[PDB]
C-alpha cells in the first residue's frame, strides 16, 4: 500500500506528518512546518567536507599518547562511527514510508545524508591516524562494550520497520499469516514511531553529546586538534538534527498535528522517560570501559557520569520529560567553548 | 529479517552489492567495487546551492514568451518536477533495504539527496516566473499528459518494495495471507530488482535528456536564461547518475557479482529491452502533444524524436541491449553546450 508517487491530489498542508497520503510532489513553497524547511536551509547552509580538514598533526599527537589514551579515543571514535553508521540509513529506511509532508520527507533525507558525510568524516580521521583502519572498524560490530552501551538503538528501528511493512502489505486488523494471527493496528504503530523518535532524540541529543566531551577532552590539553576540527563541525549538525527531532515530538503531543498521536504520547510517557534513563545508564556504564587501563587528568568516570545526567536532565526536560537526576551546573563548561 | 545493524562480523568486500548481509558498519576506506566511491566523491564536489543562481529574468521572459511555448516550458518542468520527486525517495526506500556493501549504500543515499537539491531548484525556479506556484504543483498529479510520460516509473518502484517486503518478513517459499496463497521467491525478487534498475536507468538515461534539450532550447535563444543555469547544474548531476545505474547493470548481469542474477538478466531481455522502446516511446508521444497547438523556436516534435531515438540508441548499447532504431548522428548537436559532462 505504499506507493513512491500516490495518485491522489492531495492538500499537502492538511497531512499529518505520518501515516497520511504518502508524499507525491516534492515542493518547497508553502509549508505545514516551516521549521522543517528552515532546518534543510540551516543544514544544507552548513556543508563540509571532511577530505578538506587537515589532520596530519592528529597521526604524530595520537602516537605520542600514552595507550590509554590512545585507547580512549579510539573507543569514542569507534562508538561515534557505529552511530553514525546506523543514523545514515535508519531515518531513509524507517522513516521515510511513514512520512505524509514533503518538508518533513527532505528533511529527513537531509538529515540522515548529513550523517553519511560524519561517517566519511571517521574514515578519514581513522585512515589518517592509524595503520590498517580494518582494526578499529573490524572491532566494532563485535565490540560487546559497543553493543552494549548500543544496545537497543537498532532494535526500535527494526520493529518500527517490521510492523510498517505489515500494515503496508496489509492494512490494519487482524489476519492469519501461515495459519498464525497477526494484528496490524494502526494506534500500536503510532506508538512505535513515537517510541523509536524519542529513542532517537535520545541518541541525537544525549549519545553523541557524551561522546564529543570525550573528543574535546583532548583538544583541551592541545592535542588531536584535526579531530576535534571536525567533531565541532559534527557537533554543528547533530544540534540542527535534535532540534529537529524535539520538535517532531512537541508537535506530535500538542495534539496540533494528529491528536490520536497527543494521546498516545501521554499513554507511553513513562516508556518514553524508562529510556532515557536507560541510554544515560548504558553511557555512564560505558565509562567503566573507557577507562580500563585508566583515565585522564581531566576525564574520569566521575565527571563523564556527571555530564551525563546533567545533559540528560537538559533534554528530558526539552521534551517534557520529568528529570531523573538531581539537578547540577555543567561539570564541564569549557565543552561549551567548542560546543557552541 | 532486515536489520539497520547486522551482529554478524562480515567481509563487506566479498558480499554481493544487493541482497547480501545487510549493510553494519559505515566505512569508506576500502570497497569491493570503487566507482561507487569515485561517485561519491564527484557528487560532494559538485554541491550546488539553487538559491545561489539569478533567475530574476525568467519572469519577464516566461511572460513575454507565446502561449505554446509557456506551455511547452512549464510542461516540461512539471516533467522535471516529478521525476525529481520519486528520485529524492525511491532509490532510499527501494533499494537501502537490499543493499549489501557500504560504498554501495552511501552512493545511493548521496545519489538521492542529490536529487532533492534539483526538487528545491524547481521551487525556486516556480517561485520566480509564477505568481502562485500552486497553479504549476497543484497539477503535476493529476496532469493527464504527465502521467502518461511518466506512466510506469513508480509501478516498477512499488512492486519490488511489495515483493522485498514480504520477502523480509516472510522468507523464500509459498505462505499464506488471509485465505490466499502467497508465493515468495528470491529469483522472481532477483528480476523485480533487475526490471526496476532497467527502468531507472532509462529514467536518468532518457527521460532527463529529453527534458534538458527542451530547456537548453530556450537557452540557445537566450531566453529563461536562469533556468538554464540551474537545468546544466542538474544535468551534471544526473550525469553521474546514469554513470552508477548502468555500472550497476553491467556488474549485475556480467555474473561477476551474482551469477544467479546473470541468469535472470539474459532471461528477461526482451522484458528489458521492451521497456526501454517504451520509456522511448512515452518521451515521444509527449513531444507529440507538447508541439501540437504550435513549435517552440529551434526545436519541433520531428528533432525532438530524432533526439530520443539517438540518446536511447546509445544508452540502450551501454547495458547490453539490441539498438532499437536506426544509427544517426546527434540531431542536436548544439546541445553539448549545455551538456558540461
Ligand atoms: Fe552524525
Ligand atoms: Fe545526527
Ligand atoms: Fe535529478
Ligand atoms: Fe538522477
Ligand atoms: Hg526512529
Ligand atoms: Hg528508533
Ligand atoms: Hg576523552
Ligand atoms: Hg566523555
Ligand atoms: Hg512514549
Ligand atoms: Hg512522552
Ligand atoms: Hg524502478
Ligand atoms: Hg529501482
Ligand atoms: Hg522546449
Ligand atoms: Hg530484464
Amino acid at each position: 500500500a505504499y506507493t513512491t508517487f500516490s495518485q491522489t491530489k492531495n492538500d499537502q498542508l492538511k497531512e499529518p506528518m505520518f501515516f497520511g497520503q504518502p508524499v507525491n510532489v516534492a515542493r518547497y513553497d508553502q509549508q505545514k512546518y516551516d521549521i522543517f524547511e528552515k532546518l534543510i536551509e540551516k543544514q544544507l547552509s552548513f556543508f563540509w567536507r571532511p577530505e578538506e580538514v587537515d589532520v596530519s598533526r592528529d597521526r604524530i599527537d595520537y602516537q605520542a599518547l600514552p595507550e590509554h589514551e590512545k585507547h580512549i579515543f579510539i573507543s569514542n571514535l569507534k562508538y561515534q562511527t557505529l552511530l553514525d553508521s546506523i543514523q545514515g540509513r535508519s531515518p531513509n529506511v524507517a522513516l521515510l514510508p511513514l512520512i505524509s509532508i514533503p518538508e518533513l520527507e527532505t528533511w529527513v533525507e537531509t538529515w540522515a545524508f548529513s550523517e553519511t558525510i560524519h561517517s566519511r568524516s571517521y574514515t578519514h580521521i581513522i585512515r589518517n591516524i592509524v595503520n590498517d583502519p580494518s582494526v578499529v572498524f573490524d572491532d566494532i560490530v563485535t565490540n560487546e562494550q559497543i553493543q552494549k552501551r548500543a544496545e537497543g538503538i537498532s532494535s526500535y528501528y527494526d520493529e518500527l520497520i517490521e510492523m510498517t511493512s505489515y500494515w503496508h502489505l496489509l492494512g490494519e486488523g487482524t489476519h492469519t499469516v501461515n495459519g498464525k494471527t497477526v494484528t496490524v493496528s494502526l494506534r500500536e504503530l503510532k506508538k512505535k514511531l513515537y517510541l523509536c523518535l524519542m529513542s532517537v532524540n535520545a541518541l541525537e541529543a544525549i549519545r553523541f553529546y557524551v561522546s564529543f566531551a570525550c573528543s574535546f577532552a583532548f583538544a583541551e590539553r592541545e592535542l588531536m586538534e584535526g579531530n576535534a576540527k571536525i567533531i565541532r563541525l559534527i557537533a554543528r549538525d547533530e544540534a540542527l538534527h535534535l532540534t529537529g527531532t524535539q520538535h517532531m515530538l512537541n508537535l506530535l503531543r500538542s495534539g496540533a498535528d494528529d491528536p490520536e498521536m497527543a494521546e498516545i504520547a501521554e499513554e507511553c510517557k513513562q516508556e518514553c522517560y524508562d529510556l532515557f534513563v536507560q541510554a544515560a545508564q548504558q553511557e555512564k556504564d560505558w565509562a567503566d570501559y573507557l577507562f580500563r587501563d585508566g583515565s585522564m587528568i581531566g576525564l574520569n568516570k566521575d565527571i563523564l557520569c556527571q555530564y551525563v545526567e546533567y545533559i540528560t536532565n537538559i533534554r528530558m526536560q526539552a521534551v517534557g520529560l520529568d528529570l531523573p537526576f538531581q539537578t547540577r551546573s555543567n561539570p564541564i563548561p569549557w565543552i561549551n567553548t567548542w560546543l557552541v
